[PDB]
């Protein structure tokens, strides 16, 4: 029934935010991996 | 009888929408898994 | 008698249409299960 | 659920500091590789 | 965790001293390359 | 006599409706067994 | 008689709700199996 | 009866918590697999 | 039951320590790969 | 279990010594590459 | 194992001699480049 | 007589409770078969 | 009679414990299949 | 009966040791795959 | 049974030697790749 | 089995000779690059 | 196989001649750069 | 008479032991089917 | 009678050995599937 | 009977040789994939 | 049967030649990449 | 089959000519870089 | 294909003219650096 | 009479051999289904 | 009777050949799937 | 019967050609991926 | 059938042209990267 | 399809202009590096 | 896109002015090095 | 009588052909299910 | 009767075409999955 | 019936366009990943 | 359906802008890496 | 989403300032390398 | 972050003083080279 659909959706969206919130958090690390590494280069 | 057929159909279609509505919801997550991950790459 | 045969047939065919009409309806769901799922893949 | 997201975040940030703290430490070496090497040049 | 960071640091600093200690040692050679060479000049 | 026949019929038909009315009711359960189960799959 | 039919129905519907109510409950587990598992992936 | 439904539910929810509680526990390992591995990279 | 959850957890945490203890051990090698290699550079 | 951890460690350390012992050996070559090359310079 | 280390060493040293033996050979050329060139100067 | 009917009923109902009481008891096993088995999966 | 019910129950519960006790025992194997396998990965 | 449970357990544990004993044995290979491979790298 | 374990082990160890014996053989090539290549450098 | 090991070795050694035989051949070119180039210098 | 070695050699030598043949050709230019330049000097 | 009952019982119990004794015997095979099969998996 | 039980057992055990003897035989193949396959990897 | 076991074995071993004989054959290809590829590298 | 083995071999060898024949062909390109590139160098 | 080999070769050679034809073309530029640059020198 | 070669050539030549046209232009400057400088000399 | 028993037995055994003789014959097919299928795997 | 057995066998063997003859045919495809695919790799 | 075998074969071979014909077609793309890519390199 | 093969081919070729047409387009960029860069050099 | 090719081209060309437009811009700097530097020389 | 080009240019020009502005500044020093030095000459 | 036997046979054989004729027809579908599916794989 | 056979066939073939017609349609998607994906690669 | 085939096709084609339309969209990102990255290079 | 396509596109484009917006931001750093570095050169 | 873009930018700019601030700092050293060195010249 | 910049600066300045302090020290030597040399002149 519709029950299944609108309700499988209510979650499918709700979980997105979770996924994306976790991705951002990880990226700040990439951003910092380039912090620690652009610097080494500058010397050599 | 026809009773069985047209009526087994009335549902078979009605349930599709449910299935598909749930699929879309999940895909937005895939779309976001590529949000969190294309970004990491950019650093390295 | 023939009564039995031609008349058991009149139904055997009439019920087919019902069976098949119900099968089509279900397949549109399979078709949609591949809608929701080919998409996830594309990300990863 | 949100459980997943805010909690995957609580770590994603917490780990950044670790990454960056390790990068700084390494850079002080680059800074010193230029200590030992600018000096050789001065002679020749 | 912090475990990673403060501990990746404990080394990053500890290794600096090594790098720099090795650089000084090499420079004393540059200093001596200018010993052997300023002298030749003086003749000509 | 005919008494027996037309009258055994008056029931044979009358009872059909009962049988079929009970079958439909049960099928809505099958329809729901596929509600609860197509969903689990989607996760894994 | 009709007795049989309308009354076999009164149950056939009443039991549906039970079946479906049990299915939903189980699905929330699938939904959580994808909670615990999408997360592992993110690391590797 | 309703007996079946509300009672199949009382469990379906109760078991979720179990599933999810087990998932979290496992993820902390993923989180640590990225502890042990981001570090190796930093050297090379 | 809860039995499953709190008990699947008692392990999920207990195994983390194992994973992480093994990661640290490996990293000390990375740390040493940079020992053997920063040195070669210094010559050339 | 702990079995995994303390025992994955017993090796992680044991292998370090191997790695480092091999690095030293190679460096003595760098040290000699600067033997053969500082000399050529002196002429020109 | 130790196997790796003491054995990676047995070579690291053995190859040094090769490197250095080749360097000496080349230097005798530098020594001779200064043979052919100090002489030209003397005229002018 | 009515004797037969109301009295065949007094039992037909009384025995239901027995049947159903036995069914519940068995289901708690199914519920536990999913306890022991969802867990294995989680590893692999 | 009730005899049947309360007594079919006395077993239905008694057997649960058996089922579940056997499930736990098996899971400790899954837990160990992940012991032997997370380790291989770490190398490659 | 309990017979089933305590006795299905007596094995479930007894077999664990077997599984784990086999896992350790395999891991020593992973440990050696990293023996043969870290070495190649060192050259290039 | 123990049969499985001690016997899965008898092989797990026996195969290690094979793996490692093959790794050594390959490394002698790395060792030689550095033979052919350190030499080219010396010219330029 | 041993089959794997002694036989993976029979090749690992056999291929070395090939690698090294190819390296020597290339080096004679380096040796000649210094033939063509030390000469130009002599003029200027 | 030997195939690789003796055949990588057949080229390594064949290409030498090419390299050296090209070097000689260039040197005749150095020889001429000293033709055009020793002459200017003679005037001043 | 009671003759029938207590005596039909004296057997009903006596035969149980037989049934159960035969079941255990068979299960040891299941236990061994998992011996021969968990092992194959480990390879692949 | 007991006849049934002790005698259904005499076989249930006797057949185990057969099952297990066949499992071992098959596993030696798994063991060899990992012979032929770990090797390919080593190249690439 | 034993018939089953010793005879399921007579094959389980006989088939091993087949499996392994096929694996060796394939590996000689890996060995050659490293023939064609180590060579390209040498140029660049 | 042996059928499988000797016949899986008849191919495993037959395909080697193909692989290797293709590798040689590619290498002649590497050999030529060093033709076009050693030359540029000579100018600068 | 041979199909693969002789045919992978038919290309491997055919592509060489392309590679080499492109290299020559580029070298004429090196040859000209030494045209434009030997000249500047002559002045100073 | 030939496509690659004759077409990589069509450019390799076309670009030469560019390189050489730029070299000539620069040389006229060298020619003029000797204009401005031979003159100063004449005084002193 | 005994007539019935010993004579119903004379057959019960005589027919076993038939059953078992037919089972063996079929199994050789299973054995061959694993012939045709282990092979496909090896490719992929 | 024996009739059943020796005659159920006459087929059980006769059908094997069919099964196996069909398996070989399919494998030649696997063998070719590795024809078309090892080749792609070689490029990249 | 033989019917099954020789006829399952008539196809197993017939389909090979199809598989292989499709593989060749794809490889010409790999061959071209190396067309477009070896070229970029040449510049840098 | 042949259907599969000749038709999988009709595409395999048709797609090549696409791949190659895209490669050429990209190379013109490499060709231009050497436009912008050979020029900088000329100054210094 | 062609779709891919002509359209991957429409960009490959369009991006060239971008690359080249950026190169010119940079070269004007080289041209100016020779502005600031030819001048210093003139003094000394 | 054009975006890249016109915008990489907007900078390439903007940076020129910087380069040249810095060159002029330095030259005034050359101009002054000839101030301090033409004067010494005049005495001697 | 024999009447029964030879005549029950005349059919038992006659019907076989029917069964088998229907089986072949179905298999051509399996053969085609592998047509449509081996193809998808080739892409991914 | 034959009725069954030739008529079960008339369908078995008729349905093939359907199966295969559906397979082709799906494959064009695989063909396009490789359209969208070979392209991404080209960039990176 | 044909019903199945022509109708499974009507979709198989209709879905292609969807797949391909999604692929193009993604590629424009690859095209832009090379926008952001060719640029960084130009500096260094 | 079209649903999938036009909607997978609506994102594929929307995400481009994101990718490109992030690339520009990074390039301004390259542009600045050449700020800090062209300057050092000017001294030496 | 835009989320990704404007936010990847907010950093890309923020990090520039860091890069450039570090470059200036280094240049003041170049400026001083010309302090210590123009002076030596003045003597000789 | 700013962290990087202000902190890369804190050093860039701190190191200047070092560079300059070393330059002064060297210049006092130039100053003395003119001490020892103006004197010789005075005689001749």
């Amino acid at each position: 029934m519709q029950s299944v659909i609108t309700d499988v959706t209510g979650q499918l969206t709700a979980v997105q935010a979770d996924i994306t919130t976790i991705g951002g958090a990880i990226i700040v690390l990439a951003a910092v991996v380039l912090g620690i590494r652009w610097i080494k280069a500058q010397f050599f």
